[PDB]
């Protein structure tokens, strides 16, 4: 049952340090929380973990996301989303599924 927590995780990675993790949410829809891991010491980026109830609904909200989709070096399909910042700067972050089954 582990298994079909992870499956219902989504993994969003590369955010920059200057992003607020609480803005993650508004790339996400439907009903998730958000686990966010402390960047490494001298470290530039930070990744997140979105848990939703079931892998329907991170599979749902992850065909919703607004971004757009590429396939890194090992094959795994992500999508590249923009966040606006209040300073009017942005950031480019990377989603995918957290399990690749």
């Amino acid at each position: 049952s582990m298994l079909e927590v992870e499956k219902a995780k989504l993994f969003l990675h590369k955010i920059p340090n200057n992003v607020p993790s609480a803005a993650l949410a508004q790339v996400l829809s439907g009903k998730f929380t958000l686990d966010v891991k402390q960047a490494k010491t001298q470290g530039r980026y930070y990744c997140a973990f979105a848990l939703f109830h079931s892998s329907e609904d991170a599979d749902q909200a992850f065909e919703h996301i607004d971004g757009i989709e590429m396939t890194d070096s090992l094959g795994l399909p992500q999508k590249v989303v923009i966040i606006k910042l209040s300073s009017g700067s942005r950031a480019s972050i990377y989603v995918r599924k957290m399990v690749q089954d």
